[PDB]
């Protein structure tokens, strides 16, 4: 078993469970549980030095706020986007989330495309 390097950060509990369900490799999924303080974000950035980190936020206002915080506090994190036509990670079809992750080079379950 090789070391786990990938990390996806999401805002919401259901986002986390939904992401975890599509993945076919071990990935640390961090949920901010809504807003996260600058200090907790800095700590996370420190802890995650050398990791391959992604932020997947809703295409809405709250999501954009979190992205803005990340651009300031945690520039290392790569931003992933659902089609803003689905708006929320929670709303997006399983296959769409799977394709977003696959485009970013995550292993996803084939079943998540059916």
């Amino acid at each position: 078993m090789r070391r786990v390097e990938k990390v996806i950060i999401v805002e919401g509990r259901s986002d986390k469970q939904k992401v975890a369900a599509v993945l076919n490799e071990p990935v640390v999924i961090v949920c901010t549980n809504g807003t996260i303080s600058d200090a907790r974000l800095e700590e996370l950035a420190d802890e995650l030095e050398g990791y391959d980190v992604y932020l997947l936020a809703d295409a809405d206002e709250a999501g954009e706020k979190l992205r803005r915080q990340f651009r300031r506090m945690f520039p290392e994190a790569e931003h992933l986007y659902i089609d803003r036509a689905y708006r929320e990670v929670a709303a997006a079809p399983i296959w769409h989330l799977a394709q977003v992750l696959l485009r970013a080079r995550f292993d996803v379950r084939i079943e998540s495309l059916m």
